[PDB]
């Protein structure tokens, strides 16, 4: 109910992800590393690439203990390649508790770590079934909970904008981070954080689109990622709907694209002409759905770094619906492992204006939900 020790545990720097503090070894060697719900591996720097502030130091480890095999991951952008061993994790400000939990070292990547970042590692949330190599490499969290009395829970709340906050709740929740309700939808399948959306509106007009396009080929919910990524399909039907709903003032192609920034002058942003997107979710209950909104202040990302500009964070993807920091940051979200379901809340501290809230609303009746999962 209340975790204080953990209530502000995430620092990050806007489009740079949320971070936590660990420690690796012992003695403690303090990092910082990336809260990702989209992968499922422990992989830290172990070496001296420059971007890099710290990087695991296995020789300096007494509890180091090699699995004498290597891992290389590759994707279209770059890599990681790393050592698999073990070694005992901790987090500060987290439970007071310490786990063997295995670790990729990375030793070689490519477009993996960000320049001017303040993390060096990535922590793997997700389940077994999407790890590296295999899904006998046990995640993390997985760990946790075989080697302690931590409940089989986390929840995340990300705290939008140059510096970013949050709390990572490590087996619990804390209600002051929200109000209202938690809502909650079943975690389909255990590998990625997969759910169903059933039914998108923009401004409360429905897209109107076979259910089985907006989870085409899967839904995740990705606090590794910084965008609402959509399917192909959806992507197109949705920026046609806000831009109807945005028509008072016209922007280029390249807007919408992701491909160009637009410029307000300070303080004057007209969050009014920009609709709220509503994803309606798979519930608890045969026939039962309910409803997640955002508002602008989550779509439109501001950019500090040029030479008050924006950037539209709604982009096309073909991995399907990946629910990033553009959903997260408007709500409390409760990644319930025990009970296999993700709960949604307003989050106390997202970014709104004195008109519009982001909103979790419900029960609806939404029917042949099952049929808008992919196969
Ligand atoms: C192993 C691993 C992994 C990745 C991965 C994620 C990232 N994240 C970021 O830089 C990031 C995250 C959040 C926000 C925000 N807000 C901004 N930036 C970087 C490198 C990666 F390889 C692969 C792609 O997708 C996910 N889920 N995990």
């Amino acid at each position: 109910g209340s975790f204080v020790e953990m209530v502000d545990n995430l620092r990050g720097k806007s489009g740079q992800g949320y971070y936590v503090e660990m420690t690796v070894g012992s003695p403690p060697q303090t990092l910082n590393i990336l809260v990702d719900t989209g992968s499922s591996n422990f992989a830290v720097g172990a070496a001296p690439h420059p971007f890099l502030h710290r990087y695991y130091q296995r020789q300096l480890s007494s509890t180091y203990r090699d699995l004498r095999k290597g891992v290389y991951v590759p994707y279209t952008q770059g890599k990681w390649e790393g050592e698999l061993g073990t070694d005992l994790v901790s987090i500060p400000h987290g439970p007071n508790v310490t786990v063997r939990a295995n670790i990729a070292a990375i030793t070689e990547s490519d477009k993996f770590f960000i320049n001017g970042s303040n993390w060096e590692g990535i922590l793997g949330l997700a389940y077994a079934e999407i790890a590296r190599p295999d899904d006998s490499l046990e995640p993390f969290f997985d760990s946790l909970v075989k080697q302690t009395h931590v409940p089989n829970l986390f929840s995340l709340q990300l705290c939008g904008a140059a510096s970013v906050g949050g709390s990572m709740i490590i087996g619990g929740i804390d209600h002051s981070l929200y109000t209202g309700s938690l809502w909650y939808t079943p975690i389909r399948r255990e590998w990625y954080y997969e759910v169903i959306i059933v039914r998108v509106e923009i401004n409360g007009q429905d897209l109107k689109m076979d259910c089985k396009e907006y989870n085409y080929d899967k839904s995740i919910v990705d606090s590794g990622t910084t965008n609402l990524r959509l399917p192909k399909k959806v992507f197109e039907a949705a920026v046609k709907s806000i831009k109807a709903a945005s028509s008072t003032e016209k922007f280029p192609d390249g807007f919408w694209l992701g491909e160009q920034l637009v410029c307000w002058q300070a303080g004057t942003t007209p969050w009014n002409i920009f609709p709220v997107i509503s994803l309606y979710l798979m519930g608890e209950v045969t026939n039962q759905s309910f409803r997640i909104t955002i508002l602008p202040q989550q779509y439109l990302r501001p950019v500090e770094d040029v030479a008050d500009c924006y950037k539209f964070a709604i982009s096309q993807s073909s991995t399907g619906t990946v629910m990033g920091a553009v959903i997260m940051e408007g709500f409390y979200v409760v990644f319930d492992r025990a009970r296999k379901r993700i709960g949604f809340a307003v989050s106390a501290c997202h970014v709104h204006d004195e008109f519009r809230t982001a909103a979790v609303e419900g029960p609806f009746v939404t029917l042949d939900m099952e049929d808008c999962g992919y196969n």
